[PDB]
């Protein structure tokens, strides 16, 4: 019973989110993408009284139309309705009033996707740190990648609370901040989806093929169990350390039967033996079977404890 298919009735407080067009200096293009672009910003006092803040402003680009204009205020309005959590990216504001492009702006996350992160450090990788070399080298370990394992099942369980599904959960679609902090996202319309070797044509459409469950490619079935699916998808690149998944396979008519069938993919270079386990249970072939992200957040928590 998801409360974004109905984006349209949701309210927008102008009063609360406006943010004066004036207060906010645009800087470079952070994307671009196809009919949208995020770019980074300057934003003066948008959360604290006189103080300027790096943001990360949406607004659309030539090629957009007036239904992608619509889009994005559905976007906009989603996003007051989700409402924060560390693990999600947070609204700041928005500029809606005519003269202007509608823009939506959200707190900057300075290290950008987890997938190009994670294939960027694969070197700097250390199971577990070893003193007293390892001790002032900012190595990523098995702990800060069940650490963020463990960051993106609490923000997904906190999206599910509020009624929403994902749809393209995925590596990609993760941002780091400081503090070892991870928020999801969903760069949408600022994704060349089209130039994207993540999205597949089926049919009219581009889907990330790579990271959906089989009721969604067979069924066209979105629901909070199909983004558990994504999630074991987003646990084997974060745990192969930003790879491609299902490597060397052609993403066809033939993948999608295997997959229907049961085959999945061989463990990730750097998981635990537990951490595939998660993998395995998030790909149950019955959506009701598989956890739940309240699960899924109790399990990686333990792991986090128990790798300390
Ligand atoms: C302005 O809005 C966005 C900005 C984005 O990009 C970035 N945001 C922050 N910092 C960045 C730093 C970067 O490099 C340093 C960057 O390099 C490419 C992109 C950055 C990504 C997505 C959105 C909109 C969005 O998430 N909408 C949405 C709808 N539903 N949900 C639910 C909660 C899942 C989220």
């Amino acid at each position: 019973l998801p409360l974004d298919e109905h984006c349209e009735r949701l309210p927008y407080d102008a009063s609360k989110w406006e943010f004066p067009r004036d207060r906010l200096k645009l800087g470079k293009p952070l994307g671009r993408g196809a009919f949208g672009q995020v770019i980074e910003a300057d934003a003066f006092g948008i959360d604290k009284t006189a103080t300027c803040r790096t943001v990360a402003v949406k607004m659309l680009k030539e090629g957009a139309t007036h239904s992608e204009h619509r889009a994005l205020m559905s976007e906009l309005k989603i996003l007051i309705h989700i409402g924060h959590h560390l693990n999600v990216v947070n609204l700041l504001g928005a500029c809606t009033k005519p003269g202007g492009p509608l823009m939506v702006i959200v707190e900057f996350c300075k290290f950008g996707n987890l997938s190009t992160y994670l294939r960027s450090k694969r070197n700097e990788f250390v199971p577990y740190k070893v003193a007293p070399e390892d001790l002032y080298k900012d190595f990523l370990t098995l702990e800060h990648l069940i650490c963020y394992s463990f960051q993106v099942a609490k923000g997904m369980e906190f999206l599910a609370s509020r009624k929403c599904i994902h749809r393209d959960l995925a590596a990609r679609n993760i941002l780091l901040s400081e503090k070892n902090v991870v928020k999801i996202c969903d760069f949408g319309l600022a994704r060349d989806i089209y130039k994207d070797p993540d999205y597949v044509r089926k049919g009219d459409a581009r889907l990330p093929l790579k990271w959906m469950a089989p009721e969604t490619i067979f069924d066209r079935v979105y629901t909070i169990q199909s983004d558990v699916w994504s999630f074991g998808v987003l646990l084997w690149e974060i745990f192969s350390l930003g790879a491609s998944p299902y490597p060397g396979v052609k993403i066809d008519e033939e993948f999608c039967r295997r997959l229907k069938e049961g085959t999945r993919m061989r463990a990730p270079d750097y998981t635990t033996p537990e951490m595939y386990q998660t993998m395995l249970d998030c790909w149950h072939g019955e959506p009701s079977q598989r956890p739940t992200f309240s699960e899924l957040v109790e399990h990686l928590g333990n792991l986090l404890q128990a790798n300390a």
